[PDB]
């Protein structure tokens, strides 16, 4: 009953369209990490490549905090990502809607730290020329906020190495390397824009 | 809690089915601009071509204005497009439903300026005959309000040049030219004129 | 402000599930018209043909009337089709769910007249045999109410000549002719007539 | 006016999650009937076959009754199927989610009689070998409640002969025969018997 | 009347986002078992296989208990899966969103025991090399909670032997053997163990 009471209280006046910072001049810092599971398909007739991965996202939500003492020792809740503010992290060169492969549930801890790890299949622009060689081919796709600038959302990675420890061992494609690198840029605008570049080098097995 | 109170205030009595003008005799002026990203696929057996692009849309919403000073200095809000009035900009010769490639969130400034930029994959009617020649092939598609006449929605482009600076350099198709041009049309259904922006693309295998 | 007040008042006690008539013994008269844009493909291996068109529907909704004078001169509103009653006009021999290619928004005038013009892509049962000859091929599909009798919904066309003036000029298929013909059907099952509009298309490879 | 009041009354305390019977110990009798319109496709590389048909369903809802005199003489209402209790009739050997071709609207008569006739496209497990011969091929698929046992939902047909009077006369396949036959089955999960209607079609090019 | 009354009481303050245990320190034990129906397709150019099956899930919901004597003798209710708490059982190596082939309705008994048996079509990562030989091919996929650890959701099977008694006998592929085996995994992201059931399928061309 404690958890049920916690959730109702937390979400009574909660807004999912407002960046969850105490002061609006503050940035929301989002840590991003990829676990690449499979290169399913590299289509040289359309230059689309298909990846399956999951994408760990972490940030702090100021308004989703509580003292576990007040609620039977409850330290975590599990909430549909749709009901909380989430960062709108988007692939910048997809060619199809990302397909979701996992339940869209975020795990929130009593200190407000959110963990959200959607599994995804992405088709993105990539010319696989060289994939049939020992050296392999390389491709890249950028991920970032669609509507928030670097003053509103800041992106970080914990490491520039993509997690390959769960890559499908019998994929049609061997992974040779995969990095995830933060990049800052300016344009019209006084404000920095941030993305994480996902670079993959791979070859037919 | 400033932004939260702002949003609750703005949307307490807001209706998304009502054109956002102080006076209904007034027209909503919408600026459209296309950013072409990739010609993914051209199908000569059905004469459908698939485009990936961003569509920049800008208009003013009369009822989404506020003074930053009364709300902690908040200057912009980010609202799902489904929750505000939007221009029903529609491709007139699509052959499949448009696929949405970005979050559907509109950015709204304190002066009521809305900016909404959906990325899309569109299949539309297009004969790619000649795409394998120096001259290439030429296709076009009209974008405009499906249900609002020119007395209700009017369109403007900032330039007739389509933005090609984000076009996929390794695309199977090279863009020779791409324009976006405002047009007026009449349809047998309705006595009033309707406005569209005609996207004309000339392209060729690389 | 006025339109918002109008809309609030009209849909306070509105039911999208009841036919919009003063008394239930009255019939709703729906006028249908097709504007055919493209035969995208004709599949010889399954005998399915894919059409892109938009379908003008008009009828009067008794409970959607107002005096513009009481509402700042507002002459019409734009309401999502899902929120008003609509005629459940359905193809009787489709092979896939219809794909929606336009916003689902109805236009309602102050005298209650509703205009709703969905753009659609439809696969239906059709044998393309002879499409590669000069005589061409002929196919047909009936449109009508799924759950309402002829005493509840009646169908009319303004003309039996389909609007072909917007047909895609570089389609893989030329349209030889297209008619939209009201048919009245009597089944032993029912005393009441059943009414459909028969879309007949003669076509061939360009 | 009258109808709007009838509908508000009927559904004030109605629940679409509760079998519509006065006595819980009573069974809901559902009459089931198929109208086969077309065999669209027969895929010999995956042994899937695609049917288009109308599925006629009929039952009584005890709580959707009224006297026409008390409501301006309205004798029928037309309600989204999702808003009333419906039998969860399911194909047991489909290989894709069934596609709905018609409006999901049920017609309820004042005596509580419900008529619901979804048109569907179904891909189901079927080996079309011999479809190119005079003998043709024969496939079958069961239809029944997914979660209600024979003690809760019973199925019946009015005839064992599938209705072929609407069959597409220029289909790639002609129907040699098509029957619909009530069956009782037991499944490993549950001790109660379950009811289905077996659709058997023999066809050829 | 009784059942309606019971359902209203059960769900007045029910939360589907809260694990249905009395004490939050308690684990929810979920029994899983697969019934394989068909290997539809095995794609050697992408190494994906398409499997049709249904998946029996059983657990106890602490808050969905009642005395049948208090409610006309009602012993079972039938509730859409989406309206109760359910374990988020997920295939860990799927390559397409899973397709649901059955109504999503859970059966709940008066002692709170829930039975939920979704039928599904799954594409998952699978190298069919050898499927055209007598030894056939072997693939595996793990099923488990996505967001709940072994301290919150545990899994059990009744048997390691997968139910093959309903397998389609005219499938393009035959199943030589199939096992379902409980396992415990550890991830770097999270300090707690996670439970899965590993489905292993050996199969070949018929
Ligand atoms: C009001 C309405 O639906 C329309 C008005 C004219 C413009 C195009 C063609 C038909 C449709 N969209
Ligand atoms: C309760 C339930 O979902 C079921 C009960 C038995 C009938 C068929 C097979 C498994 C499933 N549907
Ligand atoms: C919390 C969450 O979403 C997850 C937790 C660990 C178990 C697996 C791997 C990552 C993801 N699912």
């Amino acid at each position: 009953e404690h958890e049920t009471r916690l959730v109702a209280k937390l979400f009574k006046d909660y807004s999912s369209v407002v960046r969850p910072v105490e002061d609006h001049r503050q940035v929301v810092e989002v840590t991003l990490g990829f676990t690449l599971q499979d290169i399913v398909k590299a289509d040289s007739s359309t230059n689309e490549v298909d990846l399956v991965y999951y994408e760990q996202q972490r940030w702090v939500d100021y308004n989703l905090k509580w003292n576990p003492d007040d609620y039977g020792g409850v330290k975590k809740i599990h909430i549909p990502a749709a009901d909380i503010w989430t960062p709108d992290i988007t692939a910048y060169s997809s060619t199809r809607p990302v397909q979701v492969l996992s339940p869209q549930i975020a795990v929130v801890t009593h200190d407000g730290s959110v963990m959200f790890i959607p599994a995804q299949r992405l088709s993105f622009m990539c010319d696989p020329t060289g994939v049939d060689s020992e050296e392999g081919a390389t491709c890249a796709v950028k991920f970032g906020s669609w509507v928030y600038s670097g003053f509103e959302i800041d992106l970080k990675t914990d490491t520039d190495q993509v997690d390959l420890s769960s890559y499908y061992a019998s994929s049609k494609y061997e992974i040779l390397s995969a990095t995830q690198t933060r990049q800052v840029q300016h344009y019209c605008c006084p404000e920095p824009y941030i993305d994480v570049n996902l670079v993959v080098k791979f070859r037919e097995r």
